[PDB]
């Protein structure tokens, strides 16, 4: 057996993922998640006398509120969010989230 | 056996993936996620007296509100959100997300 | 048995994964979570009298409130958020997460 590599590449893996979000205002209120997986490769290679402008666009985000009024209560009442049993294990018995009686 | 390999390869898996978003604002809110999954190879070459222009547009994202008003109350009442039970487990007895009695 | 490799290689793994995002208030906030995952192999090589400009753009967040009026009372009220259950265990019994009687 003979084994031979040449490994000059660039990975990405699992990255950016499985995120939970979650925004739950009563009211007036901005949630920005900003969250781009990007993988670049670039090689400008130049010569004599050339230019290489080398300038792709990024992500802009932009919220603008002008004028905001709540002119009465702003109210939440939340008994949860969100309530998870994973339990992958083997032979539990009675596990329980989030139970009223 | 002879195994070879040159790897020059770009790889993005699994990226960006599985995302759980809610929104759940009793009013006047914004949720913005910005999640791109972008791989980019560029291998721009610019000889003698050449020009390369590389600038391919990003992602734009505005939300504006000029005038909003609320003349009474907002209100949110949330006894839950995303219940999930997984139980990939083997032999559980009596699993419970949520439960009320 | 001959294994050989030349890793010249670049790895994100995993990175920016899992996360979980809550925002919950009364009212006139403004959570920002900034999380690109980013890998950038860049290789400018520039002879004679070339120009390499290499300016890729950035994540640019802008959150702009002008005016913004609570005219009345802003309440929360929180019972829980994110109740959770995980129990990889083998054989465990009367487990129990935010339980009311």
């Amino acid at each position: 057996i003979i084994n031979k590599k040449l490994d000059l590449s660039n990975v990405q893996s699992k990255c950016g993922s499985k995120d939970n979000i979650k925004h739950v205002p009563g009211g007036g209120s901005v949630q920005i998640v900003y969250k781009p997986v990007d993988l670049s490769k670039v090689t400008s290679k130049c010569g004599s006398l050339g230019n290489i402008h080398h300038k792709p666009g990024g992500g802009q985000v932009e919220v603008k509120s002008e004028k905001l009024d709540f002119k009465d209560r702003v109210q939440s009442k939340i008994g949860s969010l969100d309530n998870i049993t994973h339990v992958p294990g083997g032979g539990n018995k009675k596990i329980e989230t989030h139970k009223l009686t």
